[PDB]
């Protein structure tokens, strides 16, 4: 019983990193994982118009994307019909950690 003595709650909304300048986990031209399932590669990284914050225009291999490259008329990258998928970085994961290694 009883959590502790005094407490352990934060005074302000702070995290490991959520106030950097153009910060990001992945980058364009790297293998990622949308929602820890759909495996793709970031083709376009930048803020969209339909939604705030930043997004990753990752392209899929099979016709199963959210859109065909353009979202609500706004285009970001060129991809096959229903291939591009925009998901929050925090929602995306990284698979590769070295473009030139062996």
């Amino acid at each position: 019983g009883s959590s502790g003595s005094s407490g352990k709650s934060p005074s302000s909304p702070s995290l490991g990193s959520l106030q950097q300048r153009e910060g990001a986990k992945a980058e364009v031209g790297d293998q990622v994982l949308v929602a820890g399932q759909k495996q793709g590669i970031v083709r376009f990284y930048g803020k969209t118009d339909f939604a705030p914050g930043y997004w990753y225009g990752i392209e899929l291999d099979q016709p199963t994307g959210k859109h065909d490259g353009s979202v609500f008329g706004v285009r970001y990258f060129t991809c096959a019909p229903r291939h591009g998928v925009f998901a929050p970085a925090s929602r995306i994961q990284r698979i590769g950690s070295g473009p030139s290694s062996g």
